């Protein structure tokens, strides 16, 4: 193999000398400022072969698709998925519980008019519980995630959960606690160390704990649903899986075991619902920071959709400023800054690079998301980076917050539906209100690593 160049690392710690663990993707960025848009690192004991910017990403993601298709590390989930699971998986199980639970999602509605409807009804209890709150002055935190969580969970689990149900509560902390510690230092710190770390003393250990309740709850559902089981009326994701199980029986090289339903379900469960639900929190710190915009989306909803009838993934088409006002809330929150590890599956040539197989790649969609050459103010909350100058909406092949090629996120479809039917459907109620001046509301982000995560914040919904 042929390595990109990068700074020389010392045995076991890799480059860490020159890493800052509290903001590793300014850290490579000021690494990529001096190799290039490709160069190798060393996480700890890890050598990664780090892209920046559009074109590399591009070339490596979707030109040589296939050659750059396999997951690499994320080391606090690999902790407790270990390889099983749709996501956090490789080779044929990657291929066999991706191929089916796309199969399945679609089954169930998602990205037709059965999920529309199962959002819009969601959306409509948010609404409720917004104005039962009468202007209160609230954390939205808990209230979008719930709401959120809800339309993944009818998919997987069957029905939704009632607002006030506390083990509920109880599962959306775990998730936004787990999800957050990857965003931190000592998250970033243990990607690079868990080989020891896993065994210390630390926030480490609470992460893993709330990993283990999701899974220790999915494994209840699963048994639960296999005593009431129906292979003939599937109600949700987990019986089509039993299903799947029982006809795969008797192939002792199958795919579908009880470990990979519960992991597969798992990250169905929680990326269908800390995603949106963080991208939602911090579109609107965004909104009230630029009333300015949120002022052009009321007028537009009101102009295309109406103060009466509930919004609909259809009329996203005659309304452009809104869906660029989305798209730079997603492109500015820029969720995962360094994208989720891949790894060659075998030996690649790439540009004059020959990287042997295993080697693993962070395809690093926030420089893609803030790459100057595609954005003109790439660190301003701008809604025109996706207007034209006639004021119609305008794609840019560098909005990759999905991410691209071959294992490119396949719940897309579902997560724009939900942020263009929540916003648009709370906006289409409610006007923004912070305590704080416009002024004073700091939108950088609490902490970037793994994740983006926005500060906190508590707001009022108050009736348009
Ligand atoms: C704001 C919303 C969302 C964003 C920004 C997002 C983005 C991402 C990204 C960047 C990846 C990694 C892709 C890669 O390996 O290159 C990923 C994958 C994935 N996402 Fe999403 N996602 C979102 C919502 C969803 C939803 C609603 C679901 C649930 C059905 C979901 C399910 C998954 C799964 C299962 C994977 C792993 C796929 C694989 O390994 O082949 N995501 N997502
Ligand atoms: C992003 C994508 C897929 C996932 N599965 C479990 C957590 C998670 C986060």
């Amino acid at each position: 193999g042929k390595l990109p160049p990068g700074p020389t690392p010392l045995p076991f710690i890799g480059n860490y000398l020159q890493l800052n663990t509290e903001q590793m993707y300014n850290s490579l960025m000021k690494i990529s400022e001096r190799y290039g848009p490709v160069f190798t690192i060393h996480l700890g004991p890890r050598r990664v072969v780090v892209l920046c910017g559009h074109d590399a990403v591009k070339e490596a993601l979707v030109d040589q698709a296939e050659e750059f298709s396999g997951r690499g590390e994320q080391a606090t989930f690999d902790w407790l998925f270990k390889g099983y699971g749709v996501a956090f998986s490789n080779g044929e199980r990657a291929k066999q519980l991706r191929r089916f639970s796309i199969a399945t999602l679609r089954g169930f509605g998602v990205g037709k008019r059965g999920i529309e409807e199962r959002i819009q009804e969601e959306a409509g209890f948010l609404i409720d519980a917004l104005r039962g709150t009468h202007g209160a002055n609230i954390d939205p935190t808990f209230f979008l995630s719930r709401t959120v969580s809800n339309v993944i969970s009818s998919i997987v689990f069957g029905d939704r959960f009632d607002y006030e149900d506390k083990e509920f509560l109880s599962l959306l902390r775990m998730m936004l606690g787990s999800f957050q510690f990857t965003a931190t230092s000592t998250g970033q710190l243990y990607e690079m160390f868990s080989s020891v770390m896993k065994h210390l003393p630390g926030p480490q250990q609470q992460a893993f704990k709330e990993l283990q309740g999701l899974e220790d709850f999915i494994a209840k559902k699963v048994e639960h649903n296999q005593r009431t089981l129906d292979p003939n009326s599937p109600r949700d994701f987990i019986d089509s899986f039993l299903i799947r199980m029982q006809e795969e029986e008797k192939n002792p090289n199958t795919e579908f075991y009880l470990k990979n339903l519960v992991m597969t379900t798992l990250n169905l469960f929680f990326a269908g619902t800390e995603t949106v639900s963080t991208t939602l929190r911090y579109g609107f710190l965004l909104l009230m920071k630029h009333p300015e915009v949120e002022a052009k989306v009321h007028e537009e909803i009101d102009r295309v959709i109406g103060k009466n009838r509930q919004p609909k993934f259809e009329d996203r088409a005659k309304m452009p400023y809104t869906e660029a006002v989305i798209h730079e809330i997603q492109r500015f929150g820029d969720m995962l800054p360094m994208g989720l590890a891949h790894r060659v599956n075998k030996d690649t040539k790439f540009r004059d690079f020959f990287l042997p197989k295993g080697t693993e790649v962070f395809p690093m969609l926030g420089s893609v998301l803030r790459d100057p050459r595609f954005f003109s103010n790439p660190r301003d909350f701008n809604p025109q980076h996706f207007l034209d100058k006639k004021g119609q909406f305008k794609k840019s092949d560098a909005f990759v917050p999905f991410s691209i090629g071959k294992r490119y996120c396949f719940g897309e479809g579902l997560a724009r539906m939900e942020l263009f039917l929540f916003f648009t459907t709370i906006m289409q109620n409610f006007r923004f209100k912070s305590p704080q001046s416009p002024k004073d509301i700091d939108v950088s982000p609490k902490h970037v690593g793994f994740a983006t995560i926005p500060r906190n914040y508590t707001m009022s919904f108050l009736p348009r």
